[PDB]
């Protein structure tokens, strides 16, 4: 019934975008970053961790076999907007709007119930 | 090296569109359709075949547990302008302008290399 058993009980594009924010932003905390640089760093995660089932799960609905690893422009075909929406909605994330032009920011919101969801996730660990 | 071989080293988004498009337009020949029709034909073909790999994959990327079924508006968030594009790349499909309002529509090339390609992919079968 937790937070981080409903976070696993949700889609892989979700769960992507959510752990790669926690990942992103842990640190100099803020928890606020463009969408544009949080859908670069999805795809430094999938080709950085071939190992990983979502890795290899994504790969094999958006990729041909000729295809080595997936780009920003092969990852940018999915709607970033519905998962943002979906996200907003589970009261997860919250957008932001950057100072001098209307650019989409995303903050996370709890990262300590996101990561325990993070690190039970058996779709985001390697061999 | 065959037509067919090289549709198996193609993306399953790819596939499922070019597939259901074979399955669609097989009878009274034309081997056009809408877009928009297509797309729903997609969606049928993924909800009545739970046992192909191919409906099970797209599942676990744009689908949470609580998600029975794959919808138009779940399915409708992947850039269907890319699959078409990268199809009439491979001289697979070719984009038809409809009549009074310009609606794309889009025609099928060789079915009977598609679908020997269809008869031998193993993420397009049941149990």
């Amino acid at each position: 019934e937790t937070i981080s058993k409903k976070i696993i009980g949700m889609s892989l594009l979700m769960r992507t975008f959510l752990y790669t924010l926690a990942q992103e932003t842990e640190g100099t905390n803020r928890h606020t970053l463009a969408l544009e640089t949080v859908l670069i760093k999805m795809v430094k995660m999938l080709r950085d961790n071939p190992g990983y089932k979502a890795s290899k799960e994504i790969k094999k609905v958006i990729c041909g076999a000729w295809e080595p690893a997936i780009t920003i422009e092969k990852l940018k075909q999915f709607s970033w907007i519905s998962v943002v929406n979906d996200l907003v909605g589970e009261k997860l994330v919250v957008v932001v709007l950057e100072e001098p032009s209307a650019s989409i920011m995303v903050e996370l919101k709890l990262p300590l119930e996101i990561n325990y969801a993070f690190s039970m996730d058996e779709e985001f660990k390697n061999m």
